[PDB]
């Protein structure tokens, strides 16, 4: 139908304007902490933990499969990078201060990403 291509062509237009918030975002993390998923190898009891693992690089697998329905599924997903991090790792860490430089930073490039999905439709 007419309309399911319409759909598609909104929630190809919604993942690209995800797409180039997320490089945004990741701008924000320059030691590239959150680049990828925490290793299981490394941090073997991790999953006793933080029950939702969650990374930039398998961010950019659901976005590219079309996989955000809206901006609420894409900051849920950026929000458990943010929250799995500061309650694995203490207050003093370099990567609890790099979680929260992240959401400060973040802050303000999704307040206007949710005023142009608003906008645009």
């Amino acid at each position: 139908s007419m309309e399911q291509v319409a759909m598609e062509l909104r929630l190809t237009e919604l993942t690209r304007l995800l797409r180039s918030v997320l490089d945004q975002l990741q701008d924000k993390d320059p030691a590239r902490i959150f680049a990828q998923p925490v290793s299981l190898k490394e941090v073997p009891d991790y999953l006793d933990h933080i029950k939702h693992p969650m990374d930039f690089a398998t961010m950019r697998k659901r976005l590219e499969a079309q996989g955000y329905k809206n901006l609420h599924e894409f900051e849920e997903d950026f929000d458990l990078i943010i929250d799995n991090c500061m309650k694995y790792n203490a207050r003093d860490t370099v990567f609890y201060r790099a979680a929260v430089r992240l959401r400060d930073q973040g802050g303000v490039v999704l307040r206007q990403a949710r005023r142009e999905v608003d906008s645009i439709g």
